[PDB]
């Protein structure tokens, strides 16, 4: 919980195995003690705030030499006050001058924790011992109000952070810079851990030593990357998946974000994430405020699995959608790469009866079904029926598959407006652009003014419409380009740079609106396969088109290194057509089931052009999962091999019931080789006193054998038929429960 | 450099490098290739294919394959398809901050000329050098920009920068000006830089490049203690003898910005000039922008051969010339040795011991003016102390002349201490911002050196001083960061000016000064080296490095200044032991030894010394005044560093210009029993020439001295003093007479 | 030597007073703890063979914890340092301790995860101060 | 033979021949330890120097074919001393699997880490088979000194 020292104005947050602990110091401001593995409760911690004279930085005052905000860890510090490392916020007065003087006020402790009004944002629905703990300023300058947010999560080991900046005064303000949380270690000894890359190829891990200066991942294109996820990491260098002090941040938030690590003169490290504050400016006039998106942190001793798994549980029960984020989610069927344009009611009908025939329970209308819209080219924004394929329109086609016994869901890219269609003849000062600029298209497409709550208000109403006139079960959120010469002409000139902002909030007020209207819709996020694979989104939507990038041995990479920050029920897979449309591997259907699995399965595949032994092995694949879909999605999730680790060649992982009763593993190998070392492949997360069986082998293990001595594996072998490259070993574990003799 | 009018390509050659650039579709300049030089070739079609990304702005709908973010620049801005950092940026009166550039046309001069005031690069010596200008106006809102960049071929040397002009009617302003951008087609690089701190200068660190931003900036109104403004990209296996490797550095001493991002596709961009935070440019119609030069720099045969030719290039082209290629003076300076601890008696005592050693030139340090019996006031009253100089100083200089000696002094000019005569004359001088409680730094605060007024206040103080003492030298001293930063000079909507201003500032101080005094030497400082930059050897040839005066430190902080520059532009003092700052106990052969390669000069109390140790520091000066040109203006090689394995051993070598002398030295810092054989080998010799070492009666061709080694002998214990820091020196001459060779 | 068994090799008939009270009581300190010393559970902690090696440290704990001595080495002294934070090891997290002559009163766990605070190595124009020691001794409440 | 000493995990091994036959026999490697493992992702971690330099520690990754340490002057060397560990790559002071390897034994001595075809580790520690032979004469026994596993 979280422990207040009144007298010494001491604030300590304990998680169950972690502290958190800052001090309001003579200045009046915040300073970072420390932040590691959990320590007792003092009054005071006078030997870690320690303060030694160095020369060449300036002083506080001629009476306190030795305060030297160079060398203070400092909790949300500004620039001009003698501190040159980066600020986590910047206010600029009327006057031109960028000076504040934050000075502790009062704090408050509230018990749970509430949503934010108009931004996803964590929760405790759930007894969960969750605390908030709020600590105010004022500017000595200003009168600017500043209210600092800890929220404590006991039990996974998470703190969660904020800043409301509130301006009591009486003369306008502008927020140069607002970020979400910063974070002062005492040294520099950590790899930065990052996750990059691109459209097909996402979220590929990086890892690297800390260096002197400034090293940062962020976003302009006003969305989360395709380039660069918000969760980064600090290992210390011997740390892994089994072992190991890492610190894990994040960001609830799908705009413009900044992570940044600046390792200073004394090698010191700051941590800072939130809004970019690049092409980011808030006007805070009088009476107004301003909420930063929530920072997610958290600590462990015990290794990356343990991060990932902690802040796995922490998204399930704090900030995922509550109506999904435990409900089994249904294998679906997309029309996308199996048909692309090419289509209507008729061959879209011959897909939905064979779906109902292997076991599917969900058909997706995708890309293609409104206005005139068979080209990429036309049409956004006519979110109505294209007659020419639904003769009867969409309340046909949705009811013939609601009879068939399946949920039925489409796609929708609301965002985005086309020049050549019935939105730009009615609206073309909707579209963004600035004034004497060329447009500049991105599949040839432009976007809507997310800004303009008109715009909001006619989009809601297309989609209640729409949901109500076809009954949706689920609904796919494009979003396939980014945005372009960024102007609003209904913002002042003083307003620009608060473009990117509001627009995100226009995308959360739509979906918050289409959510609290229809809590009943299972909605997807997509932006060309997750360039918004958010926590942002998460909040909204309890899944997400991880890439479109279908390749199962693609797919290893992108999914591998995407559960490090985000667990695999949030990862939409699906089994699809080879060789792959994007880069044209063959795969085995064994492997790129296989592969899909780990995630929220689905298939995006002619299923009417297989023959009758292709069929029946979907069929085999789809009830094996439903067999297992608890363990698959929800299952306590393990990172084994790593493709991001020497070779890279075999890449391994692992799921565990709740009970640790049940487990299947998976070892994939992308090149095979000849004249092969034994296979020993070790189980993780099991009960060593515990015995198991493993697939269909007689002999009994306990669980210290499958972990420390592993399991034997056969080679794989040629066998002149197919190729033995892109190869899959499943591996279901399962308890013996009896009375032994151990 | 050759142009294509047919192509609009432009193509610049050095000796041995080629940049090649190309005006493209859209109207912007595309980069082709900078690298080890090319043939010239009318177009580069292979070069420059483009092929279609997805998920990504194409320019329009007749071309889905011209996209930015697939695509190298010259000079690119963002929100027309690219992502990546931008070079600079513009914001309309309306808020818009698109623009977009398209190529007009462009002038080719001969040679190069100064910036009106900033410092910059000349070619006044008849070097071949020419200045390309690419000009190109935006469609959206008139504003022009000069692309400049100078080819000095026989260094290896681009020059570049930027001019905006503003030819419309409405207001525009610059949020980012940047020098240089540098677009490549890969990311296989290590980043070295230079970070470090006061009393701790310029270590080396080298990192591969990764995906993301890597940069090292200053937001201090310097370029800083902690990063200096120069920087390398080396290809992974390049070393200090071989291999391919970029150098970027700035001819400016404010905020920086070194920034090197690796994109989504693995292609870098290398970003340099005035940092962009805290900035911020008001540029009224017909008004000018000029950004402060970037130097860029190739080679394939490694890290010393950069450092090399880029301090040719520095010593013909940068350099204040009246003092370029003029032996710098043995000094003296009271500071570790009295502290404000002195009076004038005093001062003479050590005046006269000095000259008896040989010393060229006494510099008294602080403590001379208003009452400085502190380091908490007076700072602004330049005028003298009658106190601890009854008669002024023109008496005491004209004692120090009447020696045969020169005479120096030090000023800490954009500085102001609360209690001082100045203070109480113009409090608002003092910049502060206007609610905010001051934050003191050293006990001090700094002047508004963005008022013109204070610039004529303080010429006009420093001017009587020359005259009045009839200095040969001025140490300009600077000792706190700035702090609650505003003027009431400028409006409102210039506050993100001050930084820029207050540097053209410092600029116009200087260049006022060396302009009607040029006979006078001024020594840069900063607490040490925290303003060590190009910017400010333009006018000061040299710098007092670091304030740290260890044998040991230095070692470690001259190894890493002489990357980015040569010996002539690094003072070093010899100074008293256990050193003051950190303790260290070293030998005055070491101290002296370290301090050789650079500008020497004598900081310790010698009134105070033993006839042995008199005897020593004698031998020293006459030892350094024999190889003065050697030591101070020779060809740098750096061999062991200290920053590569364990650092136990430092060595290097200067060379000169006919290979016919050198001096190496090897300093180890701890001594290690029973040691492998030590060989020493030498760099930047003739093959074939053969040569003698120390008073080693064999001779040695160069081959074998460089390929074979030197053998040297082990360091051993003698039961009279420790072997720490231990200095193997080697004196070379070559063998001239006439031989017949077996080549 | 302390860390090990403790022996002289010099003549020391040929120091000054001063310089036989230091062996006087250096003496008497190991006889004090000789049994942690040369017999404590040992422990290695800032390597020289890892990075720089410019820093050595290492501790000796008793069977039950609650006594201990540490020690820091710094080879050579480096101006305008950051800060120095000693990890102890092997201390009981729950137990309270003292140490040296610092007055507070420190968990286990606040001296082993989060560290103890060592002052600067300042130049005092006596004494050089390369190869430094820094010695903790660590005790129970 | 093989003695287990539970509360220190400490293994003691060594090996015995005797010639019960009637024709002479002649030992020309006769190690105490033989260790074969699964893998070779491992550091060899040994302790080399000299006179005066004794026991500094290296630590390298395991390379396919030969890397051992050894005496043949008669004593276990200041150039290489008996103990060895491999450790997985990212073993430390105070985390993570390792083996340590030691000989009762002060003369000659052998300290080798195979790594085969197939990336196994074969770890042999003993009396330095070079410069020895031993004249197993019938009902003659060999004792080599223990190996602490």
């Amino acid at each position: 919980s979280i422990h207040v020292n009144e007298a010494n104005l001491t604030f300590h947050l304990q998680t169950d195995h972690t502290s958190y602990i800052f001090q309001i110091m003579k200045n009046g401001e915040a300073g970072q003690i420390y932040y590691g593995p959990r320590i007792h409760v003092q009054p005071t911690y006078q030997n870690l705030m320690s303060q030694e004279w160095r020369d060449a930085t300036p002083s506080l005052n001629e009476e306190n030499p030795n305060f030297q905000p160079a060398t203070i860890k400092a909790e949300y510090a500004s620039l001009g006050k003698g501190d040159f490392r980066q600020p986590a916020f910047q206010v600029t007065q009327a006057n031109g001058s960028r000076i504040t003087e934050l000075t502790y006020d009062h704090y408050q402790l509230l018990t749970g924790k509430q949503r934010l009004a108009n931004l996803p944002s964590t929760f405790d629905d759930t007894d969960d011992d969750a605390q908030t703990l709020v600590v105010s300023f004022n500017d000595r300058i200003t009168g600017l109000a500043l209210d600092l947010n800890y929220s404590i999560f006991p039990h996974q080991d998470v703190i969660v952070k904020s800043a409301k900046f509130t301006n009591p005064s009486s003369e306008k303000l502008v927020l140069n810079r607002a970020l979400s949380s910063q974070l002062d270690l005492p040294d520099a000894n950590y790899d930065l851990i990052q996750f990059s890359g691109t459209w097909a190829r996402e979220r590929h891990l990086y890892r690297h030593p800390l260096r002197p200066g400034m090293q940062s991942i962020s976003s302009l294109r006003m969305a989360s990357s395709h380039q660069q996820n918000p969760f980064m990491m600090l290992a210390r260098p011997q740390t892994t998946d089994e072992q190991g002090a890492v610190f894990g941040f994040n960001l609830v938030y799908s705009g413009n974000f900044l992570d940044a690590i600046e390792v200073d003169q004394y090698s010191t490290s700051r941590i800072l994430t939130g809004i970019n504050p690049d092409e980011f400016g808030w006007n805070l006039a009088p009476q107004a405020t301003f909420q930063t998106p929530e920072a997610i942190l958290s600590y462990t001793s015990a290794g990356m699995n343990q991060l990932s798994q902690q802040m796995a549980s922490f998204y399930q029960q704090h900030l995922v959608n509550p109506r999904f984020a435990h409900e089994e989610r249904p294998v679906l069927i997309n029309n996308w790469e199996a048909t692309y344009f090419d289509f209507n009611e008729a061959k879209l009908m011959t897909i939905v009866n064979q779906a109902k025939r292997l076991g599917i329970e969900m058909f997706v209308l995708d890309d293609g079904w409104f206005g005139h819209r068979d080209d990429d080219t036309t049409s956004l924004g006519d979110w109505f029926v294209d007659q020419r394929k639904f003769p009867d329109g969409i309340e046909h086609f949705s009811q013939a598959v609601h009879q068939q016994g399946m949920k039925f869901g489409l796609w929708f890219e609301p965002e985005m407006v086309s020049v050549d269609s019935d939105l730009y003849q009615q609206h073309p000062d909707w579209l963004i652009h600035a004034p004497k600029s060329t447009p500049t298209p991105g599949r040839h497409q432009f976007v809507l003014d997310m800004a303009r709550p008109e715009v909001v208000d006619y989009l809601f109403k297309l989609m209640s419409q729409m949901i109500e006139s076809a009954n949706l079960d689920y609904i796919k959120w494009d979003m396939n380009r980014y945005a372009t010469e960024m102007f609003s002409s209904r913002l002042t000139s003083d307003q620009q740079l608060e473009l990117p902002h509001r627009y995100i909030l226009g995308v959360y007020q739509l979906y918050a609106r289409l959510t609290q209207a229809y809590p009943n819709v299972l909605f997807e996020s997509c932006a060309s396969g997750g360039g918004r694979f958010d926590l942002g989104m998460m909040y909204y939507a309890p899944q997400a088109w991880t890439s479109d990038d279908t390749d199962a041995a693609e797919r290893l990479l992108i999914q591998f290194g995407t559960s490090y920050g985000y667990p695999q029920a949030m990862m939409g897979a699906h089994v699809s057509a080879v060789p792959n449309d994007q880069m044209g591997r063959i795969t085995s259907l064994k492997t790129r089931g296989a592969v899909a699995f780990f995630g929220d399965l689905g298939y995006e595949l002619d299923i009417t052009k297989m023959a009758p032994t292709e069929l029946d092995q979907v069929k085999k694949q789809v009830a094996f999962y439903k067999c297992y879909r608890q363990l698959f999605q929800f299952g306590k999730f393990y990172r084994i091999d790593s493709p991001f680790v020497e070779d890279g060649n075999v890449t391994s992982w692992q799921v565990v019931s709740d009970d640790q009763k049940q487990a299947i593993a998976a070892r994939y190998q992308l090149l095979n080789h000849p004249n092969a070392p034994y296979t020993r492949f070790y189980f993780k997360g099991l009960r060593p006193n515990q015995r198991y069986q493993i697939n269909d082998d007689p002999s009994t293990y306990y669980g210290d054998e499958l972990m420390n001595a592993g399991y034997f594996v056969p080679t794989i072998l040629a066998d002149g038929q197919e190729s033995k490259d892109f190869y899959t070993q499943l591996f279901v574990v399962t308890a013996i429960l009896e009375h032994h003799h151990h």
